[PDB]
Protein backbone atom coordinates (compact mmCIF):
# COMPACT_ATOMS: atom_id res chain seq x y z
CA UNK A 1 0.00 0.00 0.00
CA UNK A 2 2.71 2.55 1.21
CA UNK A 3 5.27 1.09 -1.79
CA UNK A 4 6.21 3.82 -4.00
CA UNK A 5 8.35 3.51 -7.36
CA UNK A 6 10.83 5.98 -7.34
CA UNK A 7 13.25 6.63 -10.26
CA UNK A 8 17.15 7.82 -10.52
CA UNK A 9 16.87 12.27 -10.35
CA UNK A 10 17.89 12.54 -14.27
CA UNK A 11 14.56 9.65 -15.05
CA UNK A 12 12.25 11.33 -12.35
CA UNK A 13 12.18 14.76 -14.20
CA UNK A 14 12.72 13.48 -17.91
CA UNK A 15 10.08 11.19 -17.81
CA UNK A 16 7.54 14.19 -17.27
CA UNK A 17 8.23 15.47 -20.91
CA UNK A 18 7.12 14.38 -24.22
CA UNK A 19 10.83 12.81 -25.77
CA UNK A 20 11.61 10.99 -23.04
CA UNK A 21 13.45 7.61 -24.18
CA UNK A 22 13.19 4.54 -21.06
CA UNK A 23 16.95 3.65 -22.54
CA UNK A 24 18.64 0.53 -23.29
CA UNK A 25 18.05 -0.96 -19.69
CA UNK A 26 15.31 -3.59 -20.17
CA UNK A 27 14.90 -4.70 -16.26
CA UNK A 28 13.92 -1.17 -15.70
CA UNK A 29 10.94 -0.66 -18.11
CA UNK A 30 8.65 -2.87 -15.75
CA UNK A 31 9.01 -0.34 -12.88
CA UNK A 32 9.10 2.94 -15.18
CA UNK A 33 5.62 1.33 -16.55
CA UNK A 34 4.61 1.05 -12.45
CA UNK A 35 5.89 4.41 -11.82
CA UNK A 36 3.50 5.79 -14.34
CA UNK A 37 0.77 4.25 -13.12
CA UNK A 38 1.18 5.39 -9.67
CA UNK A 39 1.51 8.83 -10.71
CA UNK A 40 -1.37 9.14 -13.32
CA UNK A 41 -4.00 6.84 -11.30
CA UNK A 42 -3.02 6.63 -8.17
CA UNK A 43 -1.03 3.89 -5.70
CA UNK A 44 -4.70 1.83 -5.15
CA UNK A 45 -6.21 1.55 -9.14
CA UNK A 46 -3.96 -1.79 -8.92
CA UNK A 47 -2.80 -4.49 -6.70
CA UNK A 48 1.02 -4.13 -6.77
CA UNK A 49 1.55 -8.39 -6.98
CA UNK A 50 -1.25 -8.98 -9.76
CA UNK A 51 0.20 -5.61 -11.76
CA UNK A 52 3.56 -7.38 -11.55
CA UNK A 53 2.35 -10.69 -12.54
CA UNK A 54 0.14 -8.72 -15.93
CA UNK A 55 3.05 -7.30 -16.80
CA UNK A 56 6.01 -9.59 -16.93
CA UNK A 57 3.02 -11.88 -18.83
CA UNK A 58 2.39 -9.04 -21.57
CA UNK A 59 6.15 -8.64 -21.53
CA UNK A 60 6.50 -12.75 -22.50
CA UNK A 61 4.05 -12.72 -25.16
CA UNK A 62 5.87 -9.51 -26.89
CA UNK A 63 8.35 -11.14 -29.34
CA UNK A 64 12.17 -10.34 -30.61
CA UNK A 65 11.64 -8.35 -33.66
CA UNK A 66 13.22 -5.28 -34.71
CA UNK A 67 11.06 -2.85 -33.89
CA UNK A 68 7.36 -3.83 -33.07
CA UNK A 69 8.85 -5.54 -29.38
CA UNK A 70 8.25 -4.63 -25.69
CA UNK A 71 10.83 -1.45 -25.74
CA UNK A 72 7.95 -0.07 -28.61
CA UNK A 73 5.10 -0.91 -26.02
CA UNK A 74 6.80 0.48 -22.98
CA UNK A 75 7.69 3.88 -24.83
CA UNK A 76 4.09 4.29 -26.61
CA UNK A 77 3.02 3.68 -22.60
CA UNK A 78 4.98 6.68 -21.82
CA UNK A 79 3.76 9.38 -24.35
CA UNK A 80 0.35 7.81 -23.49
CA UNK A 81 1.37 9.25 -19.87
CA UNK A 82 3.11 12.36 -20.92
CA UNK A 83 -0.63 13.43 -22.94
CA UNK A 84 -2.59 12.13 -19.43
CA UNK A 85 -0.68 13.91 -17.20
CA UNK A 86 -0.11 17.39 -19.19
CA UNK A 87 -4.37 17.04 -19.51
CA UNK A 88 -5.41 16.03 -15.97
CA UNK A 89 -8.67 17.28 -15.83
CA UNK A 90 -10.22 15.64 -19.32
CA UNK A 91 -10.12 12.20 -18.26
CA UNK A 92 -12.17 10.01 -16.32
CA UNK A 93 -10.40 7.39 -13.64
CA UNK A 94 -11.20 4.77 -16.18
CA UNK A 95 -9.75 6.59 -19.11
CA UNK A 96 -6.39 6.48 -17.62
CA UNK A 97 -6.64 3.06 -15.91
CA UNK A 98 -7.70 1.31 -19.45
CA UNK A 99 -5.14 3.47 -21.77
CA UNK A 100 -2.07 2.97 -19.71
CA UNK A 101 -3.00 -0.72 -20.38
CA UNK A 102 -3.87 -0.35 -24.17
CA UNK A 103 -0.84 1.21 -25.01
CA UNK A 104 1.44 -1.54 -22.71
CA UNK A 105 -0.57 -4.14 -24.42
CA UNK A 106 -1.46 -2.44 -28.15
CA UNK A 107 1.10 -5.09 -30.13
CA UNK A 108 1.03 -7.89 -28.27
CA UNK A 109 2.32 -11.23 -30.22
CA UNK A 110 3.13 -8.79 -33.45
CA UNK A 111 5.42 -10.90 -35.62
CA UNK A 112 7.06 -8.15 -37.87
CA UNK A 113 4.44 -8.19 -40.33
CA UNK A 114 1.60 -6.02 -42.11
CA UNK A 115 -2.40 -6.82 -42.21
CA UNK A 116 -1.30 -7.14 -46.15
CA UNK A 117 1.24 -9.54 -45.93
CA UNK A 118 -1.17 -11.92 -43.70
CA UNK A 119 -3.57 -11.69 -46.18
CA UNK A 120 -1.32 -12.29 -49.37
CA UNK A 121 0.86 -15.30 -47.49
CA UNK A 122 -3.15 -16.53 -46.23
CA UNK A 123 -2.09 -16.67 -42.47
CA UNK A 124 -5.13 -18.06 -40.51
CA UNK A 125 -5.61 -14.66 -38.23
CA UNK A 126 -6.38 -13.17 -42.09
CA UNK A 127 -9.64 -15.43 -41.90
CA UNK A 128 -10.71 -14.76 -38.33
CA UNK A 129 -10.56 -11.19 -38.75
CA UNK A 130 -11.08 -9.31 -42.34
CA UNK A 131 -10.03 -6.44 -41.47
CA UNK A 132 -7.66 -4.98 -38.69
CA UNK A 133 -6.23 -8.18 -38.84
CA UNK A 134 -3.27 -7.85 -36.28
CA UNK A 135 -5.22 -5.23 -34.10
CA UNK A 136 -7.91 -7.89 -33.19
CA UNK A 137 -5.85 -10.45 -32.75
CA UNK A 138 -3.27 -7.81 -30.12
CA UNK A 139 -6.87 -7.46 -28.09
CA UNK A 140 -7.58 -11.19 -27.89
CA UNK A 141 -4.30 -11.20 -26.76
CA UNK A 142 -5.21 -8.81 -24.08
CA UNK A 143 -8.30 -10.64 -22.86
CA UNK A 144 -5.97 -13.78 -22.52
CA UNK A 145 -3.99 -12.62 -20.01
CA UNK A 146 -6.35 -11.10 -17.88
CA UNK A 147 -8.05 -14.23 -17.49
CA UNK A 148 -4.92 -15.84 -16.76
CA UNK A 149 -5.38 -17.22 -12.45
CA UNK A 150 -3.88 -14.04 -10.73
CA UNK A 151 -3.74 -11.43 -13.62
CA UNK A 152 -7.22 -9.98 -13.34
CA UNK A 153 -5.99 -6.58 -12.37
CA UNK A 154 -9.63 -5.02 -13.01
CA UNK A 155 -10.94 -7.35 -10.51
CA UNK A 156 -12.22 -4.92 -8.05
CA UNK A 157 -14.00 -2.87 -10.87
CA UNK A 158 -18.41 -2.95 -10.47
CA UNK A 159 -19.68 -5.37 -13.36
CA UNK A 160 -20.68 -2.24 -15.61
CA UNK A 161 -16.77 -0.39 -14.73
CA UNK A 162 -15.45 -3.77 -16.33
CA UNK A 163 -17.56 -3.59 -19.11
CA UNK A 164 -16.44 -0.01 -19.99
CA UNK A 165 -12.57 -0.76 -19.38
CA UNK A 166 -12.48 -3.76 -21.87
CA UNK A 167 -14.43 -1.72 -24.22
CA UNK A 168 -12.04 1.54 -23.80
CA UNK A 169 -8.96 -1.11 -24.26
CA UNK A 170 -10.93 -2.87 -27.19
CA UNK A 171 -11.83 0.54 -29.14
CA UNK A 172 -8.37 1.45 -28.07
CA UNK A 173 -6.28 -0.55 -29.26
CA UNK A 174 -8.41 -1.40 -33.10
CA UNK A 175 -7.52 2.50 -33.50
CA UNK A 176 -3.81 1.75 -33.95
CA UNK A 177 -4.60 0.24 -36.98
CA UNK A 178 -2.86 3.49 -39.41
CA UNK A 179 -5.77 1.94 -42.02
CA UNK A 180 -8.46 3.65 -39.99
CA UNK A 181 -6.16 6.94 -39.00
CA UNK A 182 -7.09 9.00 -41.82
CA UNK A 183 -10.55 8.78 -41.75
CA UNK A 184 -10.50 9.50 -38.57
CA UNK A 185 -8.68 12.55 -38.24
CA UNK A 186 -10.74 13.96 -41.20
CA UNK A 187 -13.90 13.41 -39.44
CA UNK A 188 -12.07 14.90 -36.43
CA UNK A 189 -10.68 18.00 -38.72
CA UNK A 190 -14.17 18.49 -39.86
CA UNK A 191 -16.09 18.55 -36.00
CA UNK A 192 -13.22 21.08 -34.89
CA UNK A 193 -13.39 23.61 -37.64
CA UNK A 194 -17.70 23.50 -37.86
CA UNK A 195 -17.31 23.68 -34.45
CA UNK A 196 -19.43 20.36 -33.38
CA UNK A 197 -16.29 18.49 -31.15
CA UNK A 198 -18.10 17.89 -28.32
CA UNK A 199 -16.23 15.89 -25.09
CA UNK A 200 -19.31 14.41 -23.52
CA UNK A 201 -20.29 12.63 -26.87
CA UNK A 202 -19.04 9.55 -26.32
CA UNK A 203 -18.98 8.72 -29.99
CA UNK A 204 -16.57 12.07 -30.05
CA UNK A 205 -14.52 10.96 -27.00
CA UNK A 206 -14.07 7.55 -28.65
CA UNK A 207 -12.67 9.12 -31.87
CA UNK A 208 -10.07 11.68 -29.54
CA UNK A 209 -8.88 8.97 -27.84
CA UNK A 210 -8.17 7.18 -31.21
CA UNK A 211 -6.04 10.08 -32.35
CA UNK A 212 -4.38 9.99 -28.83
CA UNK A 213 -3.61 6.57 -29.64
CA UNK A 214 -2.20 7.19 -33.17
CA UNK A 215 0.13 10.33 -31.58
CA UNK A 216 1.18 7.48 -28.78
CA UNK A 217 1.98 4.76 -31.34
CA UNK A 218 3.78 7.47 -34.12
CA UNK A 219 5.76 8.87 -30.93
CA UNK A 220 8.94 7.62 -31.93
CA UNK A 221 8.81 10.55 -34.67
CA UNK A 222 8.86 13.31 -31.71
CA UNK A 223 11.75 12.20 -30.07
CA UNK A 224 15.04 14.16 -29.96
CA UNK A 225 17.03 13.57 -33.18
CA UNK A 226 19.14 10.50 -32.64
CA UNK A 227 16.55 8.68 -31.00
CA UNK A 228 14.50 9.38 -34.28
CA UNK A 229 17.35 8.30 -36.57
CA UNK A 230 18.31 5.09 -35.01
CA UNK A 231 14.42 3.94 -34.39
CA UNK A 232 14.16 4.31 -38.32
CA UNK A 233 16.97 1.51 -38.79
CA UNK A 234 14.96 -0.72 -36.73
CA UNK A 235 11.24 0.41 -38.43
CA UNK A 236 13.36 -0.10 -41.95
CA UNK A 237 14.74 -3.20 -40.50
CA UNK A 238 11.07 -5.11 -39.95
CA UNK A 239 9.59 -3.81 -43.49
CA UNK A 240 12.88 -4.73 -45.87
CA UNK A 241 12.18 -8.50 -44.13
CA UNK A 242 8.29 -8.19 -45.09
CA UNK A 243 9.93 -6.97 -48.66
CA UNK A 244 11.94 -10.10 -49.01
CA UNK A 245 8.87 -12.27 -48.05
CA UNK A 246 6.44 -10.72 -50.73
CA UNK A 247 9.77 -11.35 -53.08
CA UNK A 248 9.53 -15.27 -51.36
CA UNK A 249 5.59 -15.07 -52.60
CA UNK A 250 6.68 -13.84 -56.21
CA UNK A 251 5.40 -10.06 -55.79
CA UNK A 252 7.19 -7.03 -55.56
CA UNK A 253 6.95 -5.47 -52.88
CA UNK A 254 6.04 -1.37 -52.36
CA UNK A 255 8.82 0.54 -52.58
CA UNK A 256 8.87 1.39 -48.45
CA UNK A 257 9.59 -2.71 -47.97
CA UNK A 258 12.25 -2.62 -50.80
CA UNK A 259 15.73 -3.04 -49.46
CA UNK A 260 17.44 -2.26 -52.83
CA UNK A 261 15.48 1.58 -52.65
CA UNK A 262 17.87 1.93 -48.92
CA UNK A 263 18.67 5.04 -51.57
CA UNK A 264 15.19 6.51 -51.31
CA UNK A 265 14.34 6.29 -47.33
CA UNK A 266 14.97 10.25 -46.53
CA UNK A 267 12.49 11.03 -49.31
CA UNK A 268 9.90 8.55 -48.12
CA UNK A 269 10.26 9.27 -44.66
CA UNK A 270 8.97 13.08 -45.95
CA UNK A 271 6.59 11.46 -46.97
CA UNK A 272 5.45 10.12 -43.97
CA UNK A 273 5.96 13.01 -41.61
CA UNK A 274 3.77 15.27 -44.70
CA UNK A 275 0.81 12.48 -45.47
CA UNK A 276 0.52 10.81 -41.92
CA UNK A 277 2.51 12.26 -38.56
CA UNK A 278 2.48 16.14 -39.16
CA UNK A 279 -1.50 16.48 -39.66
CA UNK A 280 -1.81 13.74 -36.70
CA UNK A 281 -0.12 16.08 -34.26
CA UNK A 282 -1.34 19.00 -36.09
CA UNK A 283 -5.35 18.28 -34.85
CA UNK A 284 -4.13 16.25 -31.91
CA UNK A 285 -3.00 20.18 -30.93
CA UNK A 286 -6.23 21.58 -32.28
CA UNK A 287 -7.95 19.45 -29.66
CA UNK A 288 -5.86 18.95 -26.54
CA UNK A 289 -3.35 22.18 -26.86
CA UNK A 290 -1.36 21.14 -23.98
CA UNK A 291 0.54 18.12 -26.29
CA UNK A 292 1.81 21.13 -28.56
CA UNK A 293 5.09 20.10 -27.95
CA UNK A 294 5.05 16.46 -29.26
CA UNK A 295 3.95 18.55 -33.12
CA UNK A 296 7.21 21.18 -32.49
CA UNK A 297 9.41 18.09 -32.19
CA UNK A 298 7.79 16.33 -35.11
CA UNK A 299 8.19 19.60 -37.20
CA UNK A 300 11.75 19.61 -36.01
CA UNK A 301 12.71 15.86 -37.10
CA UNK A 302 10.64 16.78 -40.48
CA UNK A 303 13.75 19.33 -40.80
CA UNK A 304 16.48 17.18 -39.99
CA UNK A 305 15.32 14.66 -42.78
CA UNK A 306 15.42 17.42 -45.20
CA UNK A 307 18.59 18.63 -44.26
CA UNK A 308 19.59 14.59 -45.12
CA UNK A 309 18.66 15.18 -48.39
CA UNK A 310 20.39 18.05 -49.04
CA UNK A 311 23.58 16.04 -48.63
CA UNK A 312 24.64 18.38 -45.21
CA UNK A 313 24.24 14.66 -42.94
C1 LIG B 1 3.43 2.67 -38.72
N1 LIG B 1 4.61 3.49 -38.89
C2 LIG B 1 5.25 4.04 -37.84
C3 LIG B 1 6.36 4.85 -38.00
BR1 LIG B 1 7.08 5.70 -36.48
C4 LIG B 1 6.95 5.10 -39.29
C5 LIG B 1 6.34 4.55 -40.36
C6 LIG B 1 6.97 4.84 -41.69
O1 LIG B 1 8.16 5.11 -41.76
N2 LIG B 1 6.18 4.89 -42.81
C7 LIG B 1 6.61 5.05 -44.17
C8 LIG B 1 7.97 4.90 -44.52
C9 LIG B 1 8.21 4.99 -45.91
N3 LIG B 1 9.43 4.91 -46.62
C10 LIG B 1 9.10 5.03 -47.93
C11 LIG B 1 10.04 4.91 -49.02
C12 LIG B 1 11.27 4.38 -48.68
C13 LIG B 1 12.22 4.16 -49.69
C14 LIG B 1 11.91 4.45 -51.02
C15 LIG B 1 10.66 4.95 -51.36
C16 LIG B 1 9.68 5.16 -50.36
N4 LIG B 1 7.73 5.16 -48.18
C17 LIG B 1 7.15 5.17 -46.91
C18 LIG B 1 5.85 5.27 -46.57
C19 LIG B 1 5.61 5.20 -45.21
C20 LIG B 1 4.13 5.25 -44.90
O2 LIG B 1 3.58 4.47 -44.06
N5 LIG B 1 3.33 6.10 -45.66
C21 LIG B 1 1.96 6.12 -45.28
C22 LIG B 1 1.22 7.26 -46.07
O3 LIG B 1 0.44 6.22 -46.71
C23 LIG B 1 0.87 5.14 -45.80
C24 LIG B 1 5.12 3.70 -40.20
O4 LIG B 1 4.43 3.11 -41.08
MG1 LIG C 1 0.35 -2.13 -34.25
ZN1 LIG D 1 2.53 -0.04 -32.20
Amino acid sequence: GLMQFTLPVRLCKEIELFHFDIGPFENMWPGIFVYMVHRSCGTSCFELEKLCRFIMSVKKNYRRVPYHNWKHAVTVAHCMYAILQNNHTLFTDLERKGLLIACLCHDLDHRGFSNSYLQKFDHPLAALYSTSTMEQHHFSQTVSILQLEGHNIFSTLSSSEYEQVLEIIRKAIIATDLALYFGNRKQLEEMYQTGSLNLNNQSHRDRVIGLMMTACDLCSVTKLWPVTKLTANDIYAEFWAEGDEMKKLGIQPIPMMDRDKKDEVPQGQLGFYNAVAIPCYTTLTQILPPTEPLLKACRDNLSQWEKVIRGEE
